[PDB]
């Protein structure tokens, strides 16, 4: 069994490169260890870039999302019980961001994927790769009990953060960098609508929460929460309740709660390996680095690793330039690190931590204080959001 | 003994403070421990604010600084090897800052009043302050041996850190936040050319260096070190490897080293006490708060602190307004966490810590690269580096 480009998970981040690559005409197989149907579980990401809209387009599967999705030119932060809107828009000069499931948008690829008739093999057991470094590299696996062979020339590592692919790249060649916050993400999905058309970040004494949506129908809420608790101490009520109690007022009061459709607590971490690649594997998305959800670019960051692992794949295959993909992890960190810089900017003046004395609570409510009320500091605030260009290449 | 505002300290806060007021016609008195001579050897500040510029103006006390003062249009900020010039005038929307030393503006201010005959007590021994919440308050001190009586209206505490009148205040009317830093400066006053006409601000992984200015045949130098060093533990050739080791090549080749006319340690601090004022005394400058040197605004905030006690103590005497001075503490904060904010982050991009892991490296590299390629990003350090504007009051 031969492809081009063996892909190691249908998430977001294999499918959309699955899907590139075949536009282009190379071939490529994609293998998932779950079931279609696990993958369309996860609810997670909300808010998409301009670049990652856009590269939904190339990849020719962007009819739902243009209709159904809702593109938003602000978000707005609540601290000391006073709302500031951040025109992103005017400030960024002319982007926005769209809020669409990623859900969505895995189901719409995984349909373009099917429609195109190409390679998916789901259930795929005990992935391994081996002849990493070799001119041949292959992936074994086992479909149901038979053990089968992949062979290769490139393999692209899209199997997330407990993923296979990272953990195939001896462990002495990579450089780990990680932050683990002493607090996650309490979120629930209701079929209720959503307290406001924008996205409200608030940072309050009792600690964060997040007011998002998903349509006019359906909402998304998250409110911080401590390493200790487990979801099952949650009930819907609880969750209102506490809620409410982290708004502002004139919030909390046309908010219209319901019964939770998916509630889940996700840690927050920060998680970069460098380099992104080792021989014939290139690691993407959350298989190379993880960002908190306080700034939304995971999903983000996975496309423009996609959308770079792509154009490269091109010049390799297509113009027969295969010295290029040497670049890949070069490309690929600076805007990983611009991003994870934001991210880690966001959560830090949007959360309480724990041991906090004094001087570094004042210090977090003038950054606030700054930042939203400058044009300086918006405009930070907006070109980061709406997320910064991606590079060209050579 | 009578006077309308006594000043404890000639600094150059209570030394502006007393002569504004005595522009005004509103009669002072300041007593200063230490005499002329002391006062006078303290090296301390070379860059001065717009706002602090314009202060000297109005007390008519800027014809020297005018003439010898140097207005500098960028400063300049070197890390990874690259130096980065920050345009203050393009970004900042026409402010610049000026390097004047604060020993001349003392000098300058010490010389106008005496001219003009004001009253000015050195050597005044235990300083007491009494009855600060009678409508009668009077301080209390000695002068060579006999125990003098000075009854006032009001008590601008001038005294700096370790004055008096904030040991006045009943410790449980007060709230105090501080932050101190692992590490301090060592300066270096030299008879040589500086090594560039701006300033070159330093992050090297040796630490943190400084390279400044007090006039075209003056220098003054500063490198990070640690708490456990003395000064006498760097000879002027310790200090000049030093320096040149944490430099660009291109700069250290240039530098013209030479003996030393001054060196001294500054620890690093950020201190804030809220309010700033009790009964009928009100605190200014250092006697209220310390910053950190690195972002350059101590004595500029002490400018602002008694622009707005100045203009306070008008409305209360000549426009018989004394229900207003209960606003000082409050407009005095606004500027001082600003102020207080940036300095903070203006060290910690730019010096090195101690415990430092592999993550927060790499998010302080970020943030250098970050806010010094990003319009948005230099506008941000520009203003905050002329200075934010002062309140108008009322
Ligand atoms: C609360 C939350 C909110 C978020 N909000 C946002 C937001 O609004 N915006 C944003 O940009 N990001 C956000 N994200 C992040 C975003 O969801 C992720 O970065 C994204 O899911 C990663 O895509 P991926 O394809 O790289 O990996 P994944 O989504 O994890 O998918 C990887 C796939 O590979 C499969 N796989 C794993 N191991 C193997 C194996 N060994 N063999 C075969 N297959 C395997 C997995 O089953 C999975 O299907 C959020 C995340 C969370 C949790
Ligand atoms: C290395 C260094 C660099 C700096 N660089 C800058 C810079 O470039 N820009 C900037 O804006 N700031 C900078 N500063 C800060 C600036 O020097 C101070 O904020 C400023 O000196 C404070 O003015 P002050 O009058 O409030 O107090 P001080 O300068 O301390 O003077 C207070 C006076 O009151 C007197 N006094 C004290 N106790 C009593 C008493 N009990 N009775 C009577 N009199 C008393 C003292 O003797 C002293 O004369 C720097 C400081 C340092 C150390």
């Amino acid at each position: 069994m031969k492809t081009q480009v063996a892909i190691i998970g249908a998430g977001p981040s294999g499918l959309l490169l699955g899907q590139l690559l075949h536009k282009a005409g190379i071939d490529n197989v994609i293998l998932e260890r779950q079931t279609p149907d696990y993958v369309l579980g996860r609810i997670r990401a909300g808010v998409l870039e301009q670049g990652m809209v856009d590269l939904l387009r190339e990849a020719g599967v962007d009819r739902r999302m243009a209709r159904d999705g809702l593109v938003h030119e602000g978000v707005e932060i609540a601290f000391a019980g006073q709302r500031r809107r951040i025109d992103l828009k005017r400030l960024s000069g002319g982007k926005t961001v769209t809020v669409y499931g990623q859900t969505e948008v895995t189901r719409d690829l995984m349909e373009a994927r099917e429609a195109c008739g190409a390679t998916t093999v789901y259930q795929a057991a005990e992935v391994r790769l081996h002849d990493l470094q070799g001119e041949r590299p292959y992936v074994t696996f086992e479909r149901d009990g038979e053990r089968l062979r992949l062979d290769c020339d490139y393999i692209a590592g899209c199997d997330g953060f407990h993923g296979i692919s990272r953990q195939s790249i001896p462990a002495e060649r990579l450089k780990v960098f990680e932050r683990v916050y002493p607090f996650g993400w309490l979120g629930l999905l209701a079929d209720t609508p959503p307290v406001s058309h924008e996205l409200i970040y608030a940072n309050h004494p009792r600690g964060f929460a997040l007011c998002s949506q998903r349509s006019a129908t359906r909402s998304r809420y998250y409110v911080q929460v401590p390493l200790s608790e487990k979801v099952e101490d949650w009930s819907d009520e609880r969750f209102w309740t506490e809620l409410k109690a982290r708004l502002p007022s004139e919030v909390a009061e046309k908010l219209v709660t319901g019964p939770s459709l998916e509630k889940s607590i996700a840690p927050l971490r920060s998680f970069v390996v460098e380099p992104m690649q080792h021989g014939r594997l290139f690691l993407a998305g959350d298989a190379a680095h993880i960002v908190p959800p306080t700034g939304a670019k995971g999903l983000n960051l996975a496309a423009s690793d996609v959308s770079t692992l792509y154009r490269l794949l091109l010049k390799a295959y297509r113009e027969g330039r295969g010295e290029l993909l040497e670049r890949y992890s070069a490309i690929c960190l600076r805007r990983i690190w611009k991003a994870e810089r934001f991210s880690w900017w966001m959560t830090s003046v949007l959360h309480r931590f724990p041991d906090t004395d004094a001087f570094s609570q004042r210090i977090q409510q003038t950054e606030l204080e700054y930042y939203l009320g400058s044009e300086a500091g918006l405009a930070t605030i907006a070109e980061n959001y709406v997320g910064l260009p991606y590079e060209e290449i050579e």
